[PDB]
């Protein structure tokens, strides 16, 4: 069985009974993260060392730990206690979700606030919210969250169309208590409906589409053994699942004639934020870190044939544990299906009388995740010609408030009192690069113009350029549209027949990155939001973008301290570290249900293959 | 019957018996372009006065004439003696081509530059190309072409895979005399064969592509009348077809209950040129106009069904004009179907219980065309919610030349002694914009930064500036992928339900713009690819960025003219010309048969609906 292999239920419940015995798992201890750790860089031994790593929470106060156990041995490797003080605060719980409301449902001073705006308490919705961290000395090592309240007219009724802006509080999620209620003062709740599903909005169902139908008579190209092992036309490799960072991908091989060359041994989105623009002190410290904080692969959706995966598909249902240790399946939290991507290469040439057209595919590998009002797609792509890319579908119900009388520039307006605050949704994707094996380098490609003038100039010539990133200090980049700006990721020791590197070429959408002032606080726990690419040297606790714990833990600790150990990246053991987001002013056209919009980056081979990779695929 | 239908061939016939009878199309005549003319701004008259416009070569070296011809009534309205030398050739006649490769044949000189490479003529092949505006006086007025020499080592051998560098002749294609031969030195002839359809070097074609099947049981949800007016989810038009701009699209409407809504009045893709940067001498000259010069429309495919179009596909096939005004039938050499487009809208709601999932799909309407040596596939896309999107496919066989033995930093080596040029793909889109009408306005929008300070600032905030453009020659734009910047076209007087003027947002790609140096002949016949976007008040004889003549033709005559008549463009009848373009360094990938790599744009609308224009798409 491969290493790679997804968790199972059994090895779950292995880790509950491991924990159970050593006397880690009581009745008051609760597990906040569990999943399974990458096998070594030495992985040359036949030692089938399956390991997991837990986040273990304790409801009556006491100290957090990091445990780290092998199922194979049946032991527990390490424990240590955990000063969320120093560290940060372990990522939210599901069951503390419902405590904000209840809490709050009897606290005087929110009653007190809901009468002034003479609403029902129990109609009374709120959304439970990650905490960052800002002037509040009182919270420091405490868990705490943060609530915002939507009004619900009735059970099926979108509460997102009704907020109570003005009004916010802080709850202590382990003491049970609520440490403050703020209320800068009633503004008007929004009383139009949002509900999308209510045939009154809808109006008459349009009955002018025809069914489009696409099968596979003979069954799909790729094969899927040992679990998760996919093999399709020629790529090779290994779906693997985390709760925290959701589907990831190991092993992507490509098999060119004979030989199976490495491109990536790792690939992930590590992290995704999405900062809040508004400056209202309702929401200005308003910033979820889905991954980080709230754990992706924890909410995804159970995706539904012809709905959500159209075609020949084969799904995959990752197991994941609860807070108590038992196994939980997601039952087909996974798509996979290939589809076709219209022509690849053609050429009606006059000279040979030779009409030639080909077809292109691409793998796809794809869950969505919920997190409150926001649905992400998570799309990895393989085509046929070697390239890889990756695509986020942002949908869902947009972050509302009040839209203010006087009008704002940091909220949209969607209906008459309904606001929308500015946002960011930006991503991070960790890519583990083995391009034909470890020993890789970044370069870093300009497109150079040139002066008409006495050398070689009619002035129509233009070249480019390239300077490799030695050093990690100065692996740090921003993007440039104007001069074409690239990063090819290349292996100096493998060769292709013209004896120049093999490469791969990333090409990002250049879309802006963090916008936040570069002192403010989401600027520090999110620096790595603030540049559209950081490489650096493998090391095995270096996982995350902003550290291993998140919530309510100050910034600095992930990124930029890797980075400065400065060590060499020319020819190394590399990670590249791609920032990519969607700046976000909604519209009109979001409201009620925010139509699918998306960002991504691709990578394509660059010198990597001696020829056209698809000199062999045949004609229809 | 629709002033919009595409030309019959009993409209062709017509035009031709109409000049015969008037003298206008002797033996020694030959029709350079043959096209129906839009019909007029104030077209609120019942009068179907088909025109068309014509362009007359003269075989015998006479002068050229344009000429307006109405089908309808059976007169000639104008016809006008050109002045080639001051305003341009007309373009490329398809019976010229064969002429450079013949007339050198006999050539003794060219003969002289064959032998000294030991290359026998018969496999010769000359690629007949435009001849732009240099250093060279005896060109001015006179039909020249220039010719590069490939070998063909057999009938079905791919030429582009031995090119013969060093050589150069150019052509005086109606005089039928060579003025030139110039050869810089010999250059050994690259051996390599570079056919992909020989089993030697694709190798055994691999078998395990499984089929993929897509189907419409009931047919398609679009449906055509008139021959040329499609109906499609809402979406209203005409996809009309000009020998030289191709496909081009009118009337783009949205029936947004019961209100059909004009978006766009003419959609096209006016320009779309070729530099090369490549410094020599042998090919420093070579930019090929394909729409100006070419004429795209003329060269397009017959599409075949499986291979070029997958799925249930309606075809039209254009009716264009030989060169003796005979009706030639480009067979369905234009592709429309619908096609799925994954998840449109998505929402698993935890406080209502509701989960809503919605799927999109997209109206394609494509053709593909063939220049030589490049092949390009023209998309255009119509979504459900509203979006509207171009897409360019670049395929085809690279432009090559020899590798130099010391290299180059403008060529890319291919293979063994095998290069290829660098160069740009840049193209120019023609947006006549009628955003609920004509009466329009043009907005650029930036995202604003915000100092982190007194007030609002916890350093979180940001904003969105928009800057109104008000007359032409403020409306000459750079894109800036930075600060995410973007273009809003709106009516002014016409708001939706929030008091706000309807609007088309345009996202660009934001890719390089011409490279060329500023004071070089290329930056000058080709201005408009200077910059990402113009926008100009319409005018009847304002239809190209470079103009009417762009074959030898001095430039400036475009773009740059018409904006210096200053006009308002503040809530007028205004045109939005876009820049977008492909920077190509070839790789060892794109020989011997280039993989498709594309481009774009597309327009999103921004405040025009009053909600969600998808809220009543039903569920699968
Ligand atoms: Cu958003
Ligand atoms: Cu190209």
């Amino acid at each position: 069985a491969s290493p790679f292999r997804l968790a199972s239920a059994g090895e779950i419940s292995e880790v509950q009974g491991i924990l159970r015995t050593a006397g880690l798992l009581g009745p008051e201890k609760r597990i906040a993260y569990l999943g399974v750790l990458d096998p070594a860089r030495g992985a040359g031994s036949e030692a089938e060392d399956r390991r997991f790593r837990v986040f273990i929470h304790d409801v009556s106060g006491a100290r957090p730990q990091e445990v780290t156990v092998s199922v194979t041995n049946g032991t527990v490797i390490s424990a240590v206690e955990l000063d969320t003080a120093a560290t940060g605060e372990l990522p939210v719980l599901e069951e503390e979700f419902e405590v904000v409301e209840q809490l709050l449902a009897t606290d005087e001073r929110w009653l007190k606030a809901l009468a002034a705006r003479n609403l029902d308490v129990s109609k009374v919705r709120v959304a439970p919210l990650s905490a960052g961290v800002f002037e509040y000395a009182e919270e420091r090592g405490r868990r705490i969250l943060r609530g915002l309240a939507f009004v619900q007219d009735f059970p099926e009724d979108s509460a997102w169309a009704h907020p109570v802006d003005g009004l916010v509080a802080y709850v202590d999620v382990v003491s049970k208590e609520v440490t403050r209620v703020i209320d800068t003062g009633v503004f008007p709740v929004p009383a139009e409906h949002g509900n999308y599903t209510d045939p009154e909005l809808t109006g008459p169902l349009r009955t002018t589409q025809k069914p489009i139908s696409i099968t596979q008579p003979e069954g799909p190209s790729f094969t899927v053994t040992g679990g998760n092992h996919i093999e399709w036309e020629k790529w090779s490799l290994d779906v693997g699942f985390d709760v925290r960072e959701g589907v990831v991908l190991h092993n992507i091989a490509f098999r060119d004639g004979d030989r199976l060359r490495p491109i990536i041994n790792r690939a992930s989105i590590a992290e995704m934020v999405v900062p809040y623009g508004d400056p209202s002190p309702i929401r200005s410290w308003q910033n979820y870190f889905d991954t980080g904080e709230y754990l992706v692969g924890q909410y995804a959706n159970s995706l539904e044939l012809g709905c959500d995966c159209l075609g020949d598909i084969t799904y995959l249902s990752p197991v994941i544990s609860d807070a108590f240790g038992n196994p939980r399946e997601i039952r087909n939290g996974i798509c996979m299906h290939e589809e076709d991507w219209g022509i690849l290469a053609k050429h009606s040439d006059l000279w040979s009388g030779i009409n030639y057209t080909r077809r292109n595919r691409r793998m796809v590998i794809s869950f969505f995740t919920t997190i409150g009002n926001y649905d992400y797609g998570f799309y990895w792509y393989l085509y046929l010609d070697g390239t890889i890319e990756f695509e986020a579908k942002a949908t869902g119900v947009v972050f509302t408030s009040a839209f203010p009388e006087g009008g704002s520039d940091n909220i949209s307006q969607l209906a008459p009192g309904l606001g929308a605050p500015f946002h960011q949704h930006i991503f991070s994707a960790r890519l583990d690069m083995a391009i034909d094996g470890f020993t890789n380098r970044v370069e870093e490609e300009d497109v150079v113009r040139q002066t008409m003038g006495p050398g070689n100039e009619r002035g129509n010539a233009f070249s480019r350029k390239r300077t490799v990133l030695t050093r990690e200090s100065e692996a740090v980049r921003e993007a440039d549209a104007r001069t074409g700006r690239t990063w090819i990721i290349s292996n100096p020791e493998s060769k292709n027949r013209l004896n120049e590197p093999v490469g791969y070429k990333l090409h990002a959408h250049n879309q802006p990155t963090l916008l936040a002032d570069p002192g403010s606080s989401i600027a520090r726990r999110a620096a790595f939001a603030t540049k559209d690419l950081w490489v650096t040297r493998y090391a095995d606790d270096e996982r995350y973008p902003t550290g291993d714990f998140v919530n309510q833990h100050s910034g600095g600790a992930g990124l930029p301290s890797y980075i400065a150990q400065d060590r060499d990246i020319d020819g190394q053991d590399i990670v590249v570290w791609h920032t990519f987001g969607l700046t976000h002013f909604p519209r009109v056209e979001d409201w009620p249900i925010m139509p699918v919009d998306t960002v991504g980056f691709k990578l394509r081979p660059e010198g990597f293959f001696d020829r056209s990779p698809v000199l062999d695929v045949p004609a229809n």
